[PDB]
């Protein structure tokens, strides 16, 4: 299986990695949040660009990315605009979203971008290519904040992400029942044994799904999310380490 | 939902409870292990009587049980003879096994006994009744160290344990695949939805099954085994680490 190396971090070997999400409306908010995260124990900093108020002003986005990089210089930076239809704060047209991610790639300030699987196949392929031409990795993502699809549908979305060239397929789904948490873990196993040839990230959201963040290593999820959220980064790392050494 | 209270420990509320297994061949070993276990963080002391060489000498078994209670004075004591049939160290005839458990009940030294489901229905029912008459709780148990039965079969075994009067149905199975771990968890959930009216304990063994030792609160297992130095079945973690993880899940 491929691993994905981002700076010195190796996703897909050792214990699962920890992603935290920075959310700020203004440049001063982004700076304040970056300062709050600076001493926390995590591996990847995700900037949740959909929270940023001035997302359609190219110079402002560039300034904010730069401000994050000035404060946190030792953690890979993941650029994520999460659409409202997948749990995010706002919607862009397809063209605006693709242009935004290309501008992030161009900046030299980000190590990874998030591309939503269902953006459009032609747009995703072109943007994956563009990212790769600049040595930027792609987390290709899909979220269902309302329900958990059947395991087979989850697997087929992860397989499509690989087809479209994702460096790291990522899916997050909302459990309505305990069985739904198990469905997400089953999909993770099946994807791993049948199709995966690179690291994947899977998560069952909400309080009910938190076991999928903690005890995911055996089943085949290479990273998960903590908070400085359903769980603190310190407590997440504590459990991941215990289970990695079990 | 009935809970099981032993001393003042409540099984079936809050975070899952931690069981450790004490194994000793002689009275001397029983005493030294008990002293070594005294400072460990756990809730229930399981004495694995099948490891004891002198199991057919009533005086010797009674002396060892007393020794455990003298050294570890603040933990519920679970008396478990694990049959060779179900992965234990030695075999007794059915009658000797039943007599051993009745003598444990009679001692006044034990809070719980383990009775294996497949011992025989008449014998199990009689011994459950005897234990209850002396305010001793029964963990009714089943083990498969080779495979994981279908989820519906696991459910039906746990249901049957309820029918026979178990205070706490208990099953431990061995995964052959990662999917089998998830089957054990599925059975746990389904038992909770369809039939449980009391605490149950479920486990998938080996490293692959460790989630099943951690996730009792969300899927429906009321207790879990941890290691002091070494646990009996594959895949355990230390009791300190187990308590750390259980507490994080309880507060999440
Ligand atoms: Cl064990
Ligand atoms: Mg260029
Ligand atoms: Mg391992
Ligand atoms: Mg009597
Ligand atoms: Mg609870």
């Amino acid at each position: 299986m491929k691993t994905v190396t981002v700076r010195d971090l190796v996703v897909g070997e050792g214990a699962p990695k920890i992603i935290v999400s920075l959310m700020g409306k203004t440049i001063t908010d982004v700076k304040s949040e970056a300062l709050a995260y600076r001493e926390a124990d995590f591996d990847i900093l995700e900037w949740r660009v959909d929270h940023f108020a001035n997302v359609t002003t190219a110079e402002s986005v560039l300034e904010a990315a730069g401000a994050i990089r000035e404060i946190i210089t030792d953690k890979p930076l993941l650029f994520t605009f999460r659409s409202a239809k997948e749990g995010g704060e706002q919607a862009l047209t397809t063209g605006q979203y693709i242009d935004l991610n290309r501008a992030a790639v161009d900046s030299g300030l980000v190590d990874m971008i998030d591309l939503e699987l269902f953006t459009g196949d032609d747009e995703v392929k072109a943007t994956v290519g563009y990212a790769h031409q600049h040595n930027v990795a792609v987390i290709m993502s899909n979220h269902d904040f309302h329900k958990t699809p059947a395991a087979e549908e989850i697997v087929q979305r992860l397989r499509k992400m690989q087809e479209l060239g994702a460096d790291i397929p990522k899916i997050a789904v909302m459990p309505q029942t305990k069985a739904d948490v198990l469905t997400l873990l089953t999909a993770t196993v099946e994807m791993q044994e049948r199709y995966a040839d690179r690291p994947i990230i899977t998560m069952s959201m909400s309080k009910t799904g938190v076991i999928s963040r903690l005890a995911g290593e055996v089943f085949g999820s290479a990273a998960t999310f903590g908070a400085v959220g359903a769980i603190s980064v310190a407590d997440l790392r504590t459990v991941l380490t215990i289970l990695h050494q079990a």
